[PDB]
């Protein structure tokens, strides 16, 4: 492995038929038999691993043991057709068959696998890389076919991205992908947050601030599937061991727990429905259930308990789930914000920035960034600003001391960390807590927990209080949210033509107030009159009443005007105000909602479309990719896969400084520099070498 | 073919054979797609238009039962709302088809200590069910013609 | 898929379809790996013939 | 129609350069091309 690591170091920045791959096909292909011994060696045991878990060859497996002897493997292995004569007599010889020819098949089969997967995972990376940047050798297609099982054993682990290389060119880098950071990946809520996080950035998202957006969504990633690594599952110390198993039984189950919620609900108000209210007891009056059963009185309240119970417990597991991701976020833009901006150093937000005003608390906390990974944002924010600002006032601005600094980096110091809950008591940040209860108690998601909380426990004060947790149905339901966005989309402009309508209600009330009084008798008795616009208010009130839910206006409620001195002017009166109103202003209502539908869906389908239509990554569009068939499904798989580049800077982050190749320390610094010039722009691996690969 | 078997049952089930002009003609075979294409939407609209009427059902229970009788009758009333399934069926069936709301069915508030309330009940309900759910219907279709 | 399952051994397979070879092709390209003979039984096939 | 004017101005502005006209996909070549056109190059501010 370290001799193909040196092979690969020279294969750095290599162009297309450069002198140095030649070298290396020429120096492969002069030890060929050499080389097609390594291969047949990786290949032979490649295949044994998934022959033993052949139905074929447990069909020969006969021993209770779980063994198999040496003639019965022999026949066995044969009957595949997949290897020869000299190449059985080599497995059996490498079996380590006991004196009574007994083999051990489970252990013989991967006896080699983990010992051989680093050579074999560099030997796949370096033909790769050769098939790639040499593509027109007869001689190395030999080699690639007789790899053919090993690259495709590593064909799910072998991730490479394109870069803009430290030469002015565009790089292939080839990299490790871990099972465990795919299979994280595949998981569906984090395919969930890719999507929307798509979904954001194509359609109200610009060119410049693109590759930003996507560095913070991939860390944001990396800690959702750390939280979900805690979380997964495979007398101090009891009550604690069972207290994080509980609760991480709520995170990894809370959406079940609110389709439970939801489901408790809607049986809490089917019971309702059999409510009924009579004089008599089951001058004030008696509410009690109708029913013949007799279960349903006793089954409400059970129901009542256990919503309750369910409300409490998605609170916990929301707040064990998505609060460090909402803590995260926040603490990271923080530092970055200190450190690249100095904003409480030199800007200081002007009052009206409640969120910045709000992050001053944990500016000197001890424990500041508890969730975000940077814990020496500290450390550099002083050395970058102390100079010009002051060493003590930043000190002072940050909660550090300036002594302690030189003895951390001096030495370690090992105290006794005593488990008492005394002591714990006090090892509680209040300030840093205040902060952070701020920020989730500023949380959407949260605060509609916590009024759903709120609102079962007044159910036990009045059962009909279970009524609003039906609402719920609007965000549980993704089709119900789009159809109610439909409307929220013009809230605005619904609000406004709202008071508008108000505003032109009103000037018919003063119009009619004026003029058109002997008209507004509501009673049909003669002697006492039930006048509606004697007074200002009431004739507002009637009008904003009768006359707007009227099918044809306030003409329809108010007095016939034939025969009157006034009924031409009462007509047009009438005539006016269904159109304005009646007509004109509720088909404004319509038309802002249907609008706010035909706008949502258009933006799905631009945002589908450039998706489709345009690499995520450098922008080139498919029909440059067309000229070769499939070409943009092959580039957006292997050549630009945004996947890919997650992967990359995963891997990046577990590998080790003094281990970075040359091509990895370059998107390190300037990954760490906050510099996204190494991501492909308008340029690609296919079109910088068009003449070479053409 | 089963329904025509059923013709000679009754005639009147000869009825169910013209639907057969839905598929027969392809323009209103377009048509009824112009419907069908955001059938699940539509569905759930109107799962939501139900389930605000039901809100609406029990805030009338609860406060405004009074504004329920039905009954031109001075001895004998019948009061609609004195039971939560009988006001519900009366909310969906009589509020919706009312052109404005159920206040155009329901009693007048005028000249009552709760006035002001069963006004804003009357319009937030004609506002939420009558303009905005049912707009909401007619753009789904619109929408799927386009 | 599942219902698909009652027409593997049928002798009548293919009987739109017009490749009445494709068992044999199956078995060709699977029984090697898979089993001859458990091939032959899904495909409802006479190995002898 | 108001709607898709206001659409139209934002992409026309968003996409092409309001003094020589040329696109954003020439200018996008080079990382952060349109945005420094705009900026440095063919500001409009600068011509007044
Ligand atoms: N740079 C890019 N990286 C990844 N995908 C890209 C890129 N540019 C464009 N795309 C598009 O992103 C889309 C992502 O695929 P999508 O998430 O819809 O998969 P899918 O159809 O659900 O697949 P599966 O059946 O495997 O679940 C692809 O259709 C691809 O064309
Ligand atoms: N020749 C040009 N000169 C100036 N702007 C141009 C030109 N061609 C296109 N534009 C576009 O004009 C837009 C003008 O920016 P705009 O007025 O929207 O700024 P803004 O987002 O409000 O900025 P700020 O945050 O600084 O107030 C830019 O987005 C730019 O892409
Ligand atoms: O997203 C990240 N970027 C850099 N370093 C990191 N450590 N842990 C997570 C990290
Ligand atoms: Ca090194
Ligand atoms: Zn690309
Ligand atoms: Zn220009």
């Amino acid at each position: 492995k370290d001799m193909v690591v040196m092979l690969l170091s020279l294969l750095e920045g290599n162009v297309v038929n450069g002198m140095i791959a030649r070298q290396m096909v020429d120096m492969l292909v002069e030890s060929s038999s050499n080389v097609e011994m390594i291969l047949k060696f990786f290949d032979m045991f490649l295949k044994l691993k998934d022959i033993v878990g052949s139905e074929a060859f447990q069909d020969y497996v006969t021993d209770p043991r779980g063994l198999i002897s040496k003639k019965d493997f022999q026949k066995a292995m044969d009957s595949q057709k997949q290897f020869t004569g000299p190449e059985i007599q080599f497995l059996l010889s490498c079996s380590e068959a006991d004196e009574n020819e007994m083999i051990n098949f489970e252990e013989f089969a991967n006896r080699f696998q983990e010992p051989a997967r680093d050579i074999g995972f560099n030997v796949a990376v370096l033909l790769t890389n050769l098939s790639e940047h040499v593509p027109h050798d007869p001689r190395l297609r030999n080699f690639l076919e007789l790899a053919e099982s090993i690259l495709e054993y590593f064909r799910p682990y072998l991730g490479r991205i394109e870069i803009m290389g430290a030469s002015r060119r565009i790089e292939r880098i080839y990299f490790e992908i871990s099972e465990t950071n795919r299979a994280q990946w595949e998981m569906p809520q984090v395919k969930e947050s890719k999507r929307q996080f798509i979904f954001d950035v194509v359609n109200e998202g610009g060119e410049a601030e693109k590759m930003e957006l996507f560095v913070s969504f991939c860390e944001d990633t990396i800690f959702e599937m750390q939280i979900a690594a805690q979380i997964s599952e495979p007398f101090w110390g009891e009550l604690e061991v069972q207290r994080v198993k509980f609760l991480n039984y709520l995170s990894r189950n809370f959406y079940t727990l609110r389709f439970l919620a939801l489901f408790l609900a809607f049986a809490i108000n089917f019971i309702l429905l059999f409510y009924k209210v009579s004089d008599s007891p089951p001058n004030m009056v008696y509410y009690f259930l109708e029913e013949s059963t007799g279960y349903m009185e006793p089954a409400l309240w059970c129901l009542s308990l256990l919503h309750t119970l369910v409300a409490f417990l998605c609170i916990i597991g929301y707040n064990c789930l998505k609060v460090p991701l909402v803590i995260f976020k926040r603490e990271k833009e923080l530092a970055r914000k200190l450190e690249f901006d100095g904003l409480y150093i030199t800007e200081q937000p002007g009052d009206d920035d409640v969120k910045g005003q709000w992050d001053r608390l944990v500016l000197n906390t001890p424990s500041f960034p508890s969730n975000y990974w940077d814990k020496f944002v500290k450390r550099k924010v002083l050395d970058k600003h102390g100079d010009i600002f002051g060493r003590e006032r930043i000190a002072e601005l940050l909660g550090m001391d300036l002594a302690s600094l030189e003895i951390t980096a001096h030495n370690e110091r090992k105290p006794d960390p005593p488990p008492g809950l005394l002591t714990w008591l006090m090892s509680i940040d209040v300030k840093y807590q205040i902060w952070k209860f701020g920020v989730i108690f500023t949380d959407n998601s949260f605060l509609y927990l916590g009024w759903y909380m709120v609102m079962s426990l007044l159910g036990h004060y009045n059962n009909f209080f279970f009524a609003a947790h039906l609402l719920d149905i609007a965000m549980g339901v993704k089709t119900l949210r789009t159809i109610l966005s439909s409307v929220t989309h013009n809230g605005k402009q619904l609000v406004m033509t709202v008071g508008l309508l108000a505003v032109v209600v009103y000037l018919y009330t003063v119009v009619a107030f004026n003029f058109f009084r002997k008209f507004y008798n509501k009673s049909e008795d003669e002697d006492e009159p039930d006048m509606k616009c004697d007074d200002m208010m009431t004739c507002y009130l009637f009008h904003m009443y009768v006359g707007v839910r009227a099918g044809g206006g306030i003409g329809d409620e108010i007095e016939d005007p034939a025969g009157d001195e006034y009924e031409l002017y009462r007509v047009v009166f009438d005539i006016t105000f269904f159109f304005f109103v009646i007509v004109i202003l509720l088909a404004i209502i319509q038309g802002l909602i249907i609008d706010a539908f035909g706008e949502l869906r258009d933006q799905q389908e631009q945002v589908k479309e450039d998706m489709e239509t345009k690499c995520f990554i450098c922008g080139i569009g498919s029909d440059y990719f067309d000229t070769t068939p499939h070409g943009f499904e092959t580039h957006t798989l292997e050549e630009h896969n945004l996947a890919n580049y997650m992967f990359f800077l995963m891997y990046l982050i577990n590998k080790d400084e003094t281990e970075h190749t040359g091509q990895e320390s370059y998107v390190w610094k300037m990954y760490q520099e906050r510099c996204w010039d190494f991501f492909p722009a308008g340029d690609c691996f296919r079109k910088q070498y068009e003449d070479q690969l053409s």
